[PDB]
């Protein structure tokens, strides 16, 4: 996928983490957005275009997606011990990174 | 890329950092690790392809990419202070994480 | 030192990291609040004294400041690479641990 | 506790890590070895007692510490979800630790 596909993926994924009423439906959004997040890794995004892969820009960029990928690797383990409020209470963790990322780089 | 071409390249540039002498081949090396261990993020290993892609087994293959991922992230930021030796250690680290995942999926 | 003292520690060093211009300043606060969330790590907040020890409640306690101290870790590294502003708003992200417990536990 | 102290309690309780069996006894374990690494934070070891407890030495002394506290995070919602052998498996990623800091420090 492209950063605009797992960026669409993110988006509709939080908003089921939002108003899941079932810690399977949690579990399967937060699944989703691991999965969106690695394949987002290595993506240029059009602000740093003209900048080398392997520019210090381009490692604070990624170094979003590492916060991202930590946040969403708690909420699964609070998810699978049955912790349907606190899962949830994740989706306020990863907003905060979300808009990190967005105002810098978007 | 495929799943044992990001082996290779995890293999290859764990090499390097052990032979390395200054921060920057430290860096290069850890980058290069960061996006391998991302790409293998959604890869189905041969001993679990007739498992359910929500089998445990998949859970826990992929938890161990979290774990890789997390240890790549702290090794990068101490290769970032300049912290050659320390950073050298950090990547030896990483070897009980290849090797639990090895032990159990390849 | 008692909890309600690692508290006024943890208020005080993030509204230092609000107000901060440079990294040392950042640093010293940071360093000031790992040194409090360690230390209030065996604390038992007065809406928990009649639960067990090991109730989930207890349990959950302590996992809150796991997260903060966690979030403390990467906010120093980001200060000592002399990235400022980035560490200013990972001393933000602080926020959202604060409010959780906050609104379970105070 | 003193440095000697918490360092005998995370001592015997890696061993009841190692020989647990039963989930009950390894969550046991590794809520006391939390506790005598969060303890640790505050004490300044026998050869860095020479320097300043804000020192760039200290930090890096301090360092290992937010290392066997983020494993021993992860070893816990591994044992609560059941995973008896993983938890252990643990054992094996906090050893690592315990070598770092005592090959460099002790
Ligand atoms: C950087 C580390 C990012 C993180 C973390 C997240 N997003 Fe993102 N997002 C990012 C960029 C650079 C862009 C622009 C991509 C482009 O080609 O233009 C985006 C875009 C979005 C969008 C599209 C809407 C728009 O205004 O462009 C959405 C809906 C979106 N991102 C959502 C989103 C969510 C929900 C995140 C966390 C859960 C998140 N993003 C993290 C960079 C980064
Ligand atoms: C799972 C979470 C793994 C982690 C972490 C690491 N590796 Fe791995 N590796 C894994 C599997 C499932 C396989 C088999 C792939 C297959 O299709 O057969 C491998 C294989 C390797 C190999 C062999 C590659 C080949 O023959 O083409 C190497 C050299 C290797 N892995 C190295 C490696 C290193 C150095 C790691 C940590 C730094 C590491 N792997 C982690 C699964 C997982
Ligand atoms: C639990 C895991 C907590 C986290 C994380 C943080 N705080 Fe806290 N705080 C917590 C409790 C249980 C209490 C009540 C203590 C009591 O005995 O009444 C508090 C209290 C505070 C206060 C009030 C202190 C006082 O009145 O003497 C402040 C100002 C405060 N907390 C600030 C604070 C900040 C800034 C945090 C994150 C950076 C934070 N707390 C995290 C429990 C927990
Ligand atoms: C630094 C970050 C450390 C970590 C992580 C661990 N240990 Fe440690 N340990 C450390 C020091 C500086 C010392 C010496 C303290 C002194 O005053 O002399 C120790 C000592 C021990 C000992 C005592 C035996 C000895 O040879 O001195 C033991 C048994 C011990 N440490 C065990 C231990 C274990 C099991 C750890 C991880 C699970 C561990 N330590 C981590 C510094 C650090
Ligand atoms: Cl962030
Ligand atoms: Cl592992
Ligand atoms: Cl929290
Ligand atoms: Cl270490
Ligand atoms: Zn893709
Ligand atoms: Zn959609
Ligand atoms: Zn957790
Ligand atoms: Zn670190
Ligand atoms: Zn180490
Ligand atoms: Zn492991
Ligand atoms: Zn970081
Ligand atoms: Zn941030
Ligand atoms: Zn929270
Ligand atoms: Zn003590
Ligand atoms: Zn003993
Ligand atoms: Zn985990």
């Amino acid at each position: 996928a492209d950063l605009e596909d797992n960026m669409e993926t993110l988006n509709d994924n939080l908003k089921v983490i939002e108003k899941a009423d079932n810690a399977a439906q949690v579990k399967d959004a937060l699944t989703k957005m691991a999965a969106a997040a690695a394949d987002a890794w290595s993506a240029t995004p059009p602000k740093l275009e003209d900048k080398s892969p392997d520019s210090p820009e381009m490692h604070d960029f990624r170094h979003g997606f590492w916060i991202l990928i930590g946040q969403i690797h708690d909420a699964l383990h609070l998810a699978n011990e049955g912790k349907v409020k606190d899962a949830q209470e994740a989706a306020e963790h990863l907003k905060v990174t979300c808009n990190h990322c967005h105002q810098k780089y978007r």
